């Protein structure tokens, strides 16, 4: 299962848009993110290949044309469902970040990210999980640094009513932190939410997002009235799963267009998405 029989990992995921409704003035947009791994007992090789920039020029702000791939690795202590403690150390490096050092057009920034593995079942339904997302910034000279130490914990909770369909529900909280002398004025603590229900059919999967789409004050939840039929106003995430037994896992991404801030800039770039996993 976990030992020695290396597990071979691949995906490839791609952004398009219509082509516009009305012209077509835009030929390379986007670029597809690489993924690999190997499963090879305690030790998990990662390396994903990150490149975004196809035409566009702003020079002012920031720049990230050069970009560049990632390193990845999984480190299991102990492999139990009580309790299994594991810790995924991956390395970041950026190209270009900014402009500053009179010798090399582009430049490398370093970045840590671990994250305890943390796995612990309650009852035989129920399951338990914890990331700890922590972000370390490092370069060869940080003027700034900007922040200091992130972390970000996350409890997964994927629970299925009879051993098929399970809702997962992902918590985020992130804090600010600096390793300042006594000045820290009154930082915030920021909480996500994460709704999620991976479901399978034979050879069919589906797994749609959700988060957010009311707000109220005062409301209770009813037993004997439901409130399931089709007529509510939602966006709900769609992804898609096709394949998932060739070897070749397809993903599919769906989502409407809503709410908005610019008159012209527009909120997102893109709506669709197409992503691949082949893992065997």
């Amino acid at each position: 299962e976990e030992r020695n029989d290396w597990h071979f990992n691949i995906g490839a995921m791609y952004e398009i848009e219509n082509v516009e409704g009305y012209g077509e003035d835009m030929d390379g947009l986007a670029e597809p993110s690489v993924y690999f791994n190997a499963a090879n007992g305690p030790w998990r090789i990662a390396l994903a290949y990150y490149q975004e920039g196809p035409v566009d020029y702003s020079a002012g702000k920031r720049g990230t044309w050069f970009d560049r791939p990632e390193l990845e690795v999984h480190y299991q202590f102990l492999e139990n469902d009580d309790f299994s403690f594991g810790l995924t150390g991956g390395f970041r490096n950026y190209g270009y970040h900014y402009v500053d050092e009179p010798g090399k057009d582009t430049a490398n920034m370093q970045r840590w990210k671990i994250a305890p593995d943390w796995d612990v079942k309650l009852t035989d339904d129920l399951r338990f999980n914890g990331w700890l997302s922590m972000y370390k910034f490092a370069n060869d000279l940080n003027t700034t640094g900007y922040a200091d130490t992130r972390v970000e914990t996350e409890t997964g909770l994927q629970y299925t009513f009879n051993e098929t369909v399970a809702l997962r529900v992902n918590y985020y909280l992130e804090r600010g932190f600096n390793m300042d002398d006594s000045r820290n004025n009154g930082e915030f603590s920021t909480q996500e939410i994460r709704a999620y229900l991976p479901l399978t059919l034979g050879n069919h999967s589906v797994t749609p997002y959700t988060r957010i789409g009311l707000d109220r004050w005062s409301n209770w939840d009813w037993q004997d009235d439901i409130e399931r039929e089709g007529h509510d106003f939602n966006r709900v995430g769609l992804f898609y799963g096709y394949d998932f037994q060739n070897g070749l896992s397809v993903s599919l991404e769906y989502a409407f267009e809503w709410q908005d801030h610019d008159e012209g800039d527009s909120d997102k770039f893109h709506y669709a998405g197409v992503g691949v996993n082949y893992s065997f």
